[PDB]
């Protein structure tokens, strides 16, 4: 029993991390097969962030202008290419611990690792969740870009996500592996601003049917609530709206708890309406979005 | 700029992990050179482990008996020794992906990865810390035994927790890898109660300096304490009293914002004795306890 964010194991990452170095500026890349993909704004200098051509700075680089070094050995480039904001190294040597992968757009409200890196070399691994308004609540410093995120199925790494930008608010903004950025951003040295936030709402219901699998019963009621009745209080308190694609996927959870979904969600209901009241759910004193439902049958079946 | 609760990564643990199969029993060992290192309930039977005899139990097991695999690839095991609750198989080949490494046994409140293996394979990885109970709020299943906590310092891995019990509670206990149970527990399928838990000082000391880093600084008082006067009084509220150790690891981070350890512990006492007053600290009303010094200064640092 007991239930904790927790990312997949990072070894299948750590293995293609590097560092990719222009002019003074340094920052990670990926090295899968003889391809190093990393954050395209590394070929601007301190004064080409504040808006950059980046066709133009590309055609006016060479290939020997890319330091690339994989822990202590350095890849010669002998190639380039831009795919969006990604820039695409293609290398003299493949990378022999390249695992079985795949580049993925990940969802709003759904969850990968992030392998923080620093000067190519792995520093930290932690569970995020694309939120609804496209950013992700990590802990990133200078030098962080290039990092990934990924989530691992059996032996194949599902690459989803590379780190480019912290918003004036703390947050964090980032590309897939294609080069395109979630939400609205682009990669220019300027304070951007995200859309509105919104709870991840199937998410928060899956957490509370943690909690009860846990033993924690304190929130439910008696009460029960119309899919339509919650989604007005729900829009009403910022919460993203449930559909009945969402009440499917709580299917597992809801007859292993023999809570029916509707009930657990006229029990979100006084709880957003009525607050905890200085109580805790698992040990946290607000409603947790950022397990999905698959997060929470990973860690609570068989309990 | 962020705070996680982060976790080193795991990839330098994950080549060590192996399965330990005895009987039908099976649960996770660690590899490193040529020795598998396990929990030595795995020699049990379903119905012995009510009150096992670990010394006559293992008088009655030979090397052969011992079925180790690295994925489905079977390790020969060459001999086999008992140190306290762990088992230690001697085994033919040396893993090759042994990184450089140390055991080493934590205080409480120190924090440590986590990585949940089931059948000799890891699953996840979490950060967690150890409560002054000697107990880890973790999430481990049936078949995570052998799982290990550990930390990692350049490219040295400490390890430091192997994984034995789950209490009713639903808290975990485990052994160092010197098989020396952490907290007053033991490998045996009874029901054992932790020692009332308490709140881990050094650790909210910690938030606090990493408030201050960030410009969140209402709560430094013009007070100061003796480390006994604050002790005392922090033992009123339930939380752990401070040793030398303690006020040397948040040296780092009293220097670097220039308040004293005894001025920061002031700080918290007026906090505790009176409250937040509906206020927040780094966007919570609630005192955080499970970041070390180091893991502040990792995270406002680099
Ligand atoms: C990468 O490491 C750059 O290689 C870096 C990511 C972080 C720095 C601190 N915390 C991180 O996660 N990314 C940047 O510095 C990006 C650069 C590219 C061009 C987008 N810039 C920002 O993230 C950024 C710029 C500004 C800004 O301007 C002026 C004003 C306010 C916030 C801000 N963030
Ligand atoms: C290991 O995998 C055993 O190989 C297993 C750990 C977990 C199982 C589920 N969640 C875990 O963390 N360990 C055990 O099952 C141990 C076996 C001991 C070391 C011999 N047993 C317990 O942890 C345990 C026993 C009892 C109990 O008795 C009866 C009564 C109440 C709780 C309890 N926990």
């Amino acid at each position: 029993s007991g239930f904790r964010k927790m990312a997949f194991p990072s070894g299948k990452v750590e293995g293609c991390m590097v560092q990719v170095t222009c002019g003074t500026t340094t920052l990670n890349g990926l090295w899968l097969d003889d391809v190093v993909y990393c954050p395209r704004h590394v070929i601007c200098t301190s004064e080409d962030m504040l808006n950059p051509n980046y066709e133009d700075l590309l055609i006016r680089k060479s290939n020997h202008n890319f330091l690339v070094q994989a822990g202590n050995v350095q890849l010669r480039v002998i190639g380039h290419s831009m795919q969006n904001c990604v820039l695409k190294l293609k290398v003299d040597t493949a990378n022999p611990k390249t695992p079985k992968y795949k580049f993925v757009r990940i969802q709003p409200g759904q969850t990968f690792a992030v392998l923080a890196c620093y000067n190519g070399s792995p520093s930290g691994v932690y569970q995020c969740a694309m939120r609804p308004n496209f950013t992700i609540k990590g802990s990133f410093l200078n030098g962080s870009c290039g990092s990934v995120g990924f989530n691992i199925d059996y032996d194949c790494v599902s690459f989803c996500y590379m780190h480019h930008m912290e918003l004036p608010t703390g947050v964090h903004a980032g590309t897939d592996l294609e080069g395109n950025f979630y939400g609205p951003f682009v990669d220019r040295q300027t304070a951007q601003a995200a859309g509105t936030d919104t709870t991840i709402t199937v998410n928060v219901l899956a957490w509370l049917y943690a909690a009860v699998i846990n033993g924690d019963r304190w929130f439910l009621n008696r009460f029960t609530t119309t899919l339509n009745d919650f989604n007005l209080v729900a829009m009403k308190y910022n919460y993203e709206p449930l559909t009945q694609d969402h009440v499917d996927i709580l299917g597992p959870l809801s007859a292993q708890t023999g809570i029916a979904v509707l009930d657990m969600c006229a029990s979100l209901k006084e709880l957003l309406q009525n607050g905890m009241n200085g109580r805790t759910i698992l040990g946290s004193a607000l409603l947790e979005d950022e397990f999905t439902p698959f997060d929470v049958v990973r860690q609570c079946s068989g309990v």
